Formats: structure tokens, sequence, C-alpha cells
């Protein structure tokens, strides 16, 4: 319901309280399955609203009469989960001074709870809610570069492929695959305080999978419910083609609106095996759409927010690609992975291995290695990123005589070439590896992944030193430390952990001590 300038109608969306644990189709309204068709323009439709009407939220003011405020400055606090405390901001392009601010109670969305005068004088009323046009980034004072990570608590993720808080990755197959689990740790775990889920598709006609068994989910960072902090985004096939598009703009622009409150968000876009018609044309011009889905990627970002406080926040971008074909040649791949700066190779090779979680370390990538490891060096481990490398190249090596041996096997294989396998593969083992079902190693803090990682790295160190002075690898592999090492894992106090590095020295010591230089 408006004119014509350009990109369809007006195109928007409602951002303020209960966003959080709704549940919406690709255009905001709330869920039951439903459709609209277009273009390039607008929609028809039904009556449902978006944040609702009825709802009263309390509202704490957060500024008073006389305030000077600018486009995202927090006039008010809403709590509207037990998780989140929602942040009422000067909504982008409003500026002036605070003539009438609502005082502590309980309102309606509908209400005005502000009003401000702009400098040439006009009165703006100011609702708990914003509207966004969904096509147009949410502006922002500065996005800055790549530089603090997104901690996800996966080992083989935070380690060898991070991703960077406003960073863009990608990952293999629907999320609703049942073949991993890390899509879930991924979503459950980042420390993202908002989780904005684009679950794209669905799978036979019961109708009850992602919908029911998640406002029941857990959240393990507080035991509250995950939806208390997430926005769930329906995207079934049922749905119109133009809806499930529109989605991710939606998506995208609800995450921008939790960034500037200062929040780091996560945003993940499922995705299924689908023909895109693009190859239906013939005369009259395409890759085009390459460059829809940069646009898309390069929303992503860690930003100075704005307002008159210096204020940070992010949308980091995970999303699932998932080639027609299970292919990997077909053009969703090329397209998306010349964007993104983070690839993890979920693997079937892995998985039926029973290597979990099923990412291959060979394949998968990250550009941000660079970036984050000053944050690691600074706060967690100075020797981060020359451990990463080195771990990485006993990996690499392992790979090339792994190949090696596929020809011509292990019979002639030399002391020092069977140390440098025994200890790849504890690093495969005991720290590529982690049981996302264990209680303890689900979750791996950064302080715990370095000391792990220390451990391995030290134990290696040994194992060359001891092959260079005669001792034999057999007495290597059965030497006790190696079993404490295979369960580190599972245990919860880093500092016992740690205790392995002198356990392993001693037991070393004695190995030298048998034999005599
Ligand atoms: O469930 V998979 O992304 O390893 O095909
Ligand atoms: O993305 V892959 O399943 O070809 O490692």
């Amino acid at each position: 319901g408006e004119p014509v300038v350009g990109t369809g109608a007006s195109l928007s969306v409602e951002l303020g309280p209960r966003l959080l644990t709704s549940i919406y189709d690709g255009i905001q309204r709330p869920l039951e399955v439903i459709r609209e068709k277009t273009g390039d323009f607008i929609a028809r439709g039904v009556t449902a609203p978006a944040l609702p009407r009825d709802k009263k939220w309390h509202f704490i003011p957060k500024a008073k009469v006389g305030d000077k405020v600018v486009g995202g400055d927090i006039i008010g606090e809403v709590p509207e989960t037990s998780i989140i405390v929602h942040k009422i901001m000067v909504p982008p392009g409003i500026e002036g001074e605070i003539v009438e601010i609502a005082e502590e109670g309980d309102y309606t969305i509908e209400e005005v709870i502000a009003k401000v005068k702009t400098p040439s004088g006009e009165i703006k009323e100011l609702k708990m809610y914003q509207r966004w046009p969904v096509r147009v980034k949410r502006p922002y004072k500065e996005k800055l570069p790549p530089e603090v990570p997104l901690i996800t608590g996966q080992r083989v993720i935070d380690t060898f492929f991070p991703q960077a808080k406003g960073g863009t990755a990608a990952i293999p197959g629907p999320f609703g695959s049942g073949k991993t689990v890390t899509q879930h740790q991924l979503a459950k775990w980042s420390d993202a305080q908002v989780v904005i889920y684009i679950g794209c598709g669905e799978r036979g006609n019961e109708m009850t999978d992602v919908l029911e068994e998640f406002p029941k989910l857990k959240d393990p960072k507080t035991g509250k419910p995950l939806m208390e902090r997430t926005v769930l985004i329906a995207n079934t096939s049922n749905m119109p083609v133009a809806a499930r598009e529109a989605s991710i703009y939606t998506g995208i622009t609800i995450a921008e609106y939790f960034r500037d409150m200062g929040y780091d968000v996560a945003l993940m876009a499922d995705s299924t095996s689908r023909w895109a018609e693009a190859l239906r044309e013939i005369s009259g011009r395409p890759a085009y759409l390459a460059s829809k889905l940069a646009e898309f990627y390069e929303r992503a970002g860690r930003v100075v927010t704005l307002g008159s406080d210096y204020r940070v926040g992010s949308v980091s971008v995970i999303g699932a690609v998932s080639p027609p074909g299970g292919d990997f040649s077909e053009p969703v791949v090329q397209n998306t992975l010349r964007v993104v700066k983070v690839f993890w190779a979920l693997d079937a090779d892995l998985a039926r291995r029973r290597h979990f979680p099923a990412i291959n370390w060979l394949t998968s990538y990250s550009l941000y290695v660079d970036a984050v490891k000053d944050w690691w060096h600074k706060n967690i481990d100075p020797e981060w990123k020359a451990m990463r490398d080195k771990a990485m190249a006993l990996l690499q090596k392992e790979s090339e005589l792994q190949e090696i041996v596929r020809i011509v096997g292990p019979d002639a294989l030399p002391e020092r070439e069977r140390a440098i396998l025994l200890v790849a593969r504890m690093l495969r083992e005991d720290y590529l590896q982690q049981d996302a079902f264990d209680e303890v190693d689900t979750y791996c803090p950064p302080e715990k992944q370095v000391t792990m990682m220390r451990v391995l790295l030290n134990f290696y160190d040994k194992t060359m030193e001891a092959i260079n002075r005669g001792v034999p690898l057999e007495e290597i592999a059965k030497l006790p430390v190696r079993e404490e090492i295979g369960r580190m894992k599972f245990e919860r106090d880093v500092s016992k952990i740690r205790s392995l590095i002198d356990k392993t020295n001693e037991q070393f010591e004695e190995l030298f001590k048998k034999y005599g230089a």
C-alpha cells in the first residue's frame, strides 16, 4: 500500500518486543503456514500482525526530558524474556532533544513512550517499536575489521577455522540433516547473545520437525529455553518462492536490529537442494544473482553502532550450502565460496568413520586466522598461532605420509615417520574429535583448548627427541601418559589437564634414563 519508485512497495519489518520467541514466515507474519506471490514488486495476503498490540511490556526509561539524542540512542529498556533485555532506540534518521518521555510502567507497543523535538523543530513520536525496509542495510558509524573471534567452543573450528564476530562462514548440506550436529552446536554455543535462524525447507508430510521440538529446546548457557534468545524464520516448501527469497533480508534486518543495541548476533541461513530458475530466460539478458548474494553477505559485520555512546555490535553470518546434485561444482557453491571468508568442509567420509565434528581439516579454510590471532595472544595464549600452525603442519605431513603409504605400505617406514603418525593420530583423536553429547566435552573454553594443545605439542616435541635419542617408538606408544592425554577432553579442571605436561616430561625422562647416553 504505497507508490512505485524502484524496488516494490514499502517492504518492511517491525522491530521491537516479541521478535524473540516469535516464529515468522519470510515477511514477518506470525506462524500459521501461508503465501506471498511476486517479482521485484509487492504482495497480497492475510490479517496477522507481527509484534502483538495487546501485550503490555514493562518499560524502564533511560533518559530524561532535556537530553540530546541521536539516531540509535537508547531511551529505555524492556525485559522481554528472562535472557534478553530489549533496548528501545531512537530510530535512525531522528535527532533532537527529549521533550517527553514515558515513566517506569507497563505499555502496549502502540503507545508513545517519547517525543523528540528535532533541530528545525518538528516533533517526533517514538514507539517501543520501529519499522525498517528489509532491503536497505541498516546504517551504522563504522565497520570494524575482523578481530574478535566468535568463540564456538568446538575445537577444530576455534583453532583451525575460526569465525570472526561479524564474519561470514558457509557449511554444507541442510541444517536439518541428521548426519552431523555442529550446526546445532554452533547455534547453541557461539557467544552471540541472539540467534536468528532462517530454517529453510522441510521433509515428509507429518508436519512437526523444527516447529515442535524447539520451544522445548534448552539453552545450555542459562538453563532457560533457547527460544528466549532466538528468532525463527520458517521457509516451508508449501510456501511461495518470493517469501523464501525475502526471508533472508528479513532475518538479516532483524539481526542488524539486535547488533544496533550492542549485541552479538549469529544468523544461520539454512538451504536445500532446490533449482532456482535462472536458466529460464533467453533474450533480454544472469550472474547478477551472484552479486545479490554477495551484497547479502556483506551486510555482515562488527560495527560501531549509531548512538552518542561508543557501542559495538555484530552480525556474523553462517550459511548452509546445498548444491542441487550434492555436486559441489554447482554454481551455488562457487558463488558462495567466492564471498564467504570461512568454509567448514563437512565431510561424509569423516561421518562414516564416526570422526566427529565431521569437519575436513584439509579442505576447510578460514581467512580470519591472522585477524583473530591477536585476540588469542593477548587474552588466552601467546603461543596460540604458533601452536595452530605447528599442529596444522603435522596434519598436513600426515596427509602426505598417508598418500605414500596407500601405495607402498607401512612396513618400510622409519621410526621417525611412525612417530609422526602416532602423534598426528593423537592430534586427530584427542583434539580434533569432540564429543558433542558429553556434558563436559560438548563445550571447550579457549583456556582449555590451548592447554590441551600444549599437552599434545609437548608430547610431540618429546616424542621426536626420544626417537632421536634412540628410544623405541613402541615404548613411546605405551607411555602411560597417553591414556590420560586421550581422556583430557573430559576433564573440567584445566589445571589438572595442564599437569599432564609435567607428567609427560617425567615419563619421558624415565625413558631417557632406561636408554643410557
Ligand atoms: O549432513 V552432511 O552436511 O555431512 O551431507
Ligand atoms: O563439502 V564435502 O562433503 O565435498 O568435504
